[PDB]
């Protein structure tokens, strides 16, 4: 069973096998007077691992690295953060200290700095216009356009048909819009249309927070966003 928020103490990290060579990582953090769960991705990259997103802070990200070593035992050599919020970049300094080369788009890096969050080291080229895609080892990085944030990226693992939607995609049980302070509500449905057009064969869809599903999460998110606007 996919681990839920009440099952993970703050400071612990779980790994969940999605497909051969693909895991999600699940952590929890104090936020908005509560504790929330948060997902990232781990993808086998030959003899190394590619990490998608931190585990929401330095302490959790240290626990993530320890759990990866215990359960997988291959080195994390690169990480990509999919937008500038702290659930995506908080912990990049720990990753760097562990030998991980950390990456994000130039926009994400600038936005993180202004927000006071940690800053991935390296800039990803080729992702500045909506619909841009680039290969990054065993994944494709895709910029669908503004949605939950202006900089949000999605990640596709072609060998496993896994679409990591990040925070632009809501889990099914989230039926009202969450944090829209950094969102583009008018563009978000169109950005989801771009994701659907690009990845119609996705078999697993991972949201930034909560339970994985399938491509049904895309239409669900569109419906939630539009209901907020209407
Ligand atoms: O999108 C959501 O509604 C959502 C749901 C669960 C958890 C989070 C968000 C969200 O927007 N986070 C960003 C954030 C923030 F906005 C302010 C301070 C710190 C941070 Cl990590 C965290
Ligand atoms: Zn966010
Ligand atoms: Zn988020």
């Amino acid at each position: 069973e996919y681990p839920t928020v009440s099952e993970i103490p703050v400071g612990e990290v779980r790994l969940y096998q999605i497909a051969d060579g693909v895991w999600s990582h699940i952590a929890t953090q104090s936020f908005d007077g509560a504790v929330y769960p948060s997902n990232g991705l781990i993808v086998r990259d030959g003899d190394e691992l590619l990490l998608i997103d931190t585990a929401w802070g330095a302490k959790n990200t240290a626990a993530l690295l320890a759990e990866i070593e215990k359960q997988i035992g291959l080195p994390v050599t690169r990480a990509v953060s999919t937008h500038f919020h702290d659930d995506r970049v908080g912990g990049v300094d720990v990753l760097r200290a562990a030998g991980v080369a950390t990456y994000a788009s130039p926009s994400t890096r600038r936005l993180a700095e202004v927000e006071g969050n940690e800053i991935p080291t390296h800039s990803l080229e080729g992702l500045s216009s909506s619909g841009d895609a680039v290969r990054f080892g065993p994944v494709e990085l895709f910029y669908p356009g503004a949605a939950h944030s202006t900089d949000n990226l999605v990640v596709y693992v072609p060998s496993a048909s896994v679409l990591y939607g990040g925070c632009a995609i809501y889990e099914l049980s989230r039926t009202s819009a969450g944090n829209v302070a950094d969102a583009d509500l008018a563009e978000w449905p169109t950005s989801i249309e771009r994701i659907q057009q690009h990845y119609p064969e996705a078999q697993f869809v991972i949201p930034g927070h909560g339970l994985p599903g399938g491509l049904d999460l895309l239409k669900h998110t569109t419906n939630v966003v539009k209901a907020h606007t209407n």
